[PDB]
């Protein structure tokens, strides 16, 4: 009963029926509990953010002008820039840090193109029945056209600037534009920055796990190209390699046009564009977190321990002269000593 997932789907204004239905949600092995949906003016929402717990805000007006966005308007106005477009064989996009692909030898799609090229490929695949999937993920730069600049100016900067300030966060590092095909899945990973995830078109189911479920989610090695992503395939979890995935409990919600999901720093998130829900548009706002206090306050937060583990992996990579030695050394350290 408390495993309520995203709950019974919302009704759209003017009796236009449910936004989505449970048939559009993929099916997974683990329980989940709802993320709260609150007004930005609600004290509890501020309490959640202050505490680095996720909340969905319903009424920020953060990206009000972008609500008109759709492929036709974007292609008319987004300029002649190149757009990074990731490709995939299945719904599951796994992403690669390319600087890290030298680290690792035994290793194996990004493509740059114009917006019109992107739309045409979707258009093609659509009327040709192909299985290929595409995800545009491009940070918004200055090539963008007159009307996009204008929309962007009309974002609710008063609100978000106030948050950055209330929270002591660092700088806004980027806005990423994401345009996905229905069914697209970004698998469980974590980011080291604070995120406002501003939904614009279509619906996305967001499954979050707290930083203290690191032991259940089995992130790739730091020097691996898939740094920060879970090794576990949620569709076919290998419980022999990943036994504690049997203990994983998530927080979930479905976001649509106008909702903002606060994804706290180091929270795992798994993001899926609803099946048969059409194309999805989202813009993220990433901020560096607050600086680390004084010296330290113990107990120590889960995300500080994650930070400790990343740094040990990184330093041992420098010291050994070879990221591949990390694992063999780590094992020599614990076997028969700490396990
Ligand atoms: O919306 C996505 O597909 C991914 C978002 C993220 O990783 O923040
Ligand atoms: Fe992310």
């Amino acid at each position: 009963a408390v495993a309520s997932g995203s709950g019974e789907p919302r009704e759209e204004a003017g009796a236009l029926g449910p936004a989505w239905d449970e048939s559009q949600l993929r099916s997974y092995s683990f329980p989940t509990r709802p993320i709260p949906r609150l007004s930005q003016s609600d004290p509890r929402a501020e309490e959640l953010i202050e505490n680095e717990e996720p909340v969905v805000l319903t009424d920020t007006n953060l990206v009000y002008p972008a609500l008109k966005w759709d492929l036709e308007y974007l292609q008319e106005n987004i300029g002649n820039g190149d757009f990074s477009v990731y490709s995939a064989s299945t719904h599951k996009f796994l992403y690669y840090d390319e600087k890290k692909m030298a680290n690792f030898q035994n290793f194996k799609n990004r493509e740059e193109m114009k917006f019109h090229e992107f739309v045409e490929k979707l258009q093609d695949i659509q009327q040709r029945g192909g299985e290929e999937r595409l995800y545009l993920q491009q940070t918004l730069n200055d090539t963008v056209g007159r009307k996009i600049v204008m929309d962007f100016l009309g974002f609710n900067w008063n609100w978000i600037n106030k948050q950055q300030g209330k929270r002591g966060w660092g700088q806004l590092t980027s806005n990423l534009l994401l345009i996905g095909m229905e069914g697209n899945v970004t698998p469980a990973h974590y980011d080291e920055q604070q995120n406002f995830f501003a939904q614009i078109k279509g619906y996305k189911r967001c499954i979050l796990f707290p930083p203290d479920q690191f032991e259940c989610l089995y992130p790739y090695p730091v020097h691996h190209p898939c740094d920060r992503q879970s090794q576990v395939d949620f569709d076919n979890p290998d419980y022999e390699r990943f036994p504690n995935f049997q203990n994983v409990v998530g927080y979930e919600t479905v976001v649509g046009p106008g909702d903002v999901l606060y994804i706290p720093m180091y929270w795992w998130h798994h993001i899926e564009s609803l099946l048969n829900g059409g194309i999805t548009i989202t813009v993220n706002f990433w901020y560096k977190g607050a600086p680390t206090p004084k010296r330290i306050e113990y107990p120590l937060k889960a995300h500080q321990k994650v930070a400790i583990m990343r740094n040990i992996e990184k330093m041992l990579g420098e010291a050994l002269g070879n990221p591949q030695e990390v694992g063999p050394l780590l094992n020599t350290m614990i076997k028969g000593r700490y396990n």
